[PDB]
């Protein structure tokens, strides 16, 4: 009644474009117990790189956010675009500044993947779809457990961990970074077992030194030994500063794995070339 419905945008939920009658501004309208958890976590937060919940109303519920023009998946899949090292540095910087904020507020995203990083027409990247986000402390049930799509999913979750932390988001950011570099999914498992296969044959089956607790995980099972592939072989364009960020994000021990803040202090972010101005980031038609 306050927002002029315009164009359909998705079905998961159900999203629509709309024009607010008061300000005339363009927004996106998204239309349960976790529905309130979502509004709870979001009405709180304010960060340029986190989508901004502008309004809500009941009677299925309707979340009003700012319109976004595109997302990393679209960009990644757009052959017309060539991503430069500066482009990639920019996307990551914004992604990690948003994730550092979330984590400082003891929140896990738990569903980080390229289509959940949205971009506005000024090249501001924003984390979105907090339908799985939870406060760090909240417990994980066995049969209600919500887990990212398997290609971005961290090894501890594939081994059925119920106690976990930021490393689950940091792994997903590693898989996103790899996808920006290769322009295809990094680790495209065709099953949860095959997702681990792929992880180990790419990165090496973990030693006990690399991952002390691994064997005590609930769904731990014995895979063959794979040596893995050197990252400079996988990512042949990447400088040494980037290689070290990647390696940091893909450490098997979830407690050794690099945090958003540790990532952000990495030489990579202070080295030339600098991150593209948002207004210069590549745009699809
Ligand atoms: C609900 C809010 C976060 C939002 C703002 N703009 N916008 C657009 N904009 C158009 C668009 C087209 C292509 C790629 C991305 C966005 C599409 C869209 N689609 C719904 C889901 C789809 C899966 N990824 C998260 C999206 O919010 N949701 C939204």
């Amino acid at each position: 009644k306050r927002y002029e419905k315009l164009d359909f945008l998705g079905e998961g939920a159900t999203v629509y474009k709309a024009r607010d009658k008061n300000t005339n501004q363009i927004v996106a309208i998204k239309k349960n117990r976790t529905a309130l958890r979502e509004i709870k976590l979001l009405q709180e937060l304010s960060h340029p790189n986190i989508i901004g919940l502008l309004d809500a109303f009941g009677s299925n519920i309707s979340l009003v956010f700012d319109f976004m023009e595109t997302d990393l998946e679209v960009i990644i899949k757009d052959n017309s675009l060539v991503l430069t090292p500066s482009h990639i540095k920019a996307y990551m910087l914004m992604t990690l500044q948003g994730l550092e904020y979330l984590h400082q507020h003891r929140i896990l995203h738990r569903d980080l993947k390229p289509n959940n990083l949205l971009l506005d027409e000024n090249g501001v990247l924003k984390l979105a779809d907090f339908g799985l986000a939870k406060s760090f402390g909240d417990p994980n049930r066995a049969y209600e457990h919500q887990v990212v799509t398997r290609w971005y999913r961290a090894p501890e979750l594939l081994f059925g961990a119920r106690m976990y932390g930021v490393g689950v988001d940091m792994w997903a950011v590693g898989c996103i970074l790899a996808e920006l570099l290769l322009r295809v999914p990094f680790l495209p498992g065709d099953s949860d077992l095959d997702q681990l296969t792929r992880i180990f044959e790419t990165l090496g089956t973990p030693t006990e030194e690399q991952w002390p607790d691994m064997c005590s995980l609930p769904d731990y099972v014995t895979f063959k030994s794979f040596p893995g592939i050197p990252l400079h072989h996988i990512f042949s364009a990447a400088g040494d500063d980037l290689l070290d960020l990647i390696q940091g994000l893909f450490l098997f021990n979830p407690c050794a794995r690099i945090t958003a803040t540790q990532a952000l202090k990495m030489k990579y972010f202070s080295n030339r070339p600098g991150p593209t101005p948002g207004c210069q980031l590549p745009r699809p038609n």
